[PDB]
């Protein structure tokens, strides 16, 4: 199966204990306190404070 990303979004994000922004990733889901991103083959849950959601 394939998780189609939400169109017109890109996301940069940080993992725990690492200040360097990773990305660009696709946005798969927007929740109240977190987002789901897809970075190549990795689908990850990122707290909103660690996500840079860029309208594209
Ligand atoms: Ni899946």
């Amino acid at each position: 199966h394939h998780h189609h990303h939400i169109q017109n979004f890109r996301v940069y994000y940080r993992d725990s204990r690492d200040p360097v922004w990773k990305g660009p990733a696709k946005l798969l889901w927007k929740g109240e306190g977190a987002v789901v991103i897809q970075d190549n083959s990795d689908i990850k849950v990122v707290p909103r404070r660690k996500a840079k959601i860029i309208r594209d």
